């Protein structure tokens, strides 16, 4: 823009008009290409943790009930969810946020602040994500307490199935060894190796 106005030169005139266009079209679409990622980015790594916060309530809502199922995780429509192994995701989440808010500052000097002149949005999606994302991590620590105790008894139960089935695998091995080294009937050299 700062590029003076058309100039003649002494022997004829000229313009440059056109090439202060496409400049400014280039810088323009380098601009473009950098914000319309990064707006993507902060905003839908927000979206996905206020979800997340969601789903981790509505998990730690379901298995309260006590039954031996129960005290097992939880399956529904192919996802495997414990109670222990979710109250750990929760800080994890947590903290990915403190993150996406510094990158959501960033963001709130290119687009966030032409939403908060230009459209008048008192509340940004991002930060109204945000504050959704703070009532639903309160619920989400109210359901969390009463079920924090869970499976001693299956950690046990782990234990006590590799226990016999690698007993088993002894007595199997021994057998393999036996039957090993062609220690079987040897009627011809095709029938002593099959």
């Amino acid at each position: 823009s700062r590029i003076k106005t058309p100039e003649d030169i002494s022997w004829l005139r000229i313009n440059l008009q056109p090439m202060k266009t496409a400049l400014d079209a280039r810088v323009t679409r380098w601009i473009r290409v950098y914000t319309d990622f990064l707006v993507n980015q902060f905003r839908t790594t927000q979206k996905n943790l206020l979800d997340f916060i969601e789903k981790t309530k509505d998990g730690i809502k379901k298995n309260p009930a006590d039954h031996e199922n129960l005290h097992d995780k939880k399956l529904l429509m192919s996802v495997m969810k414990v109670i222990s192994d979710v109250k750990d995701v929760e800080p994890r989440r947590e903290g990915i946020i403190t993150r996406m808010k510094e990158m959501v500052t960033k963001l709130k000097k290119h687009n966030v602040p032409i939403t908060e002149k230009g459209t008048d949005d008192p509340l940004q999606q991002i930060d109204n994500a945000n504050s959704n994302f703070i009532e639903i991590y309160g619920r989400v620590f109210k359901v969390k307490a009463d079920i924090i105790p869970l499976q001693a008894e299956e950690t046990q139960n782990i234990k006590r199935d590799l226990d016999i089935f690698m007993k088993e695998v002894e007595s199997f091995r021994k057998e393999f060894m036996q039957k090993l080294p062609f220690d079987y009937t040897e009627s011809m050299g095709y029938e002593n190796i099959n």
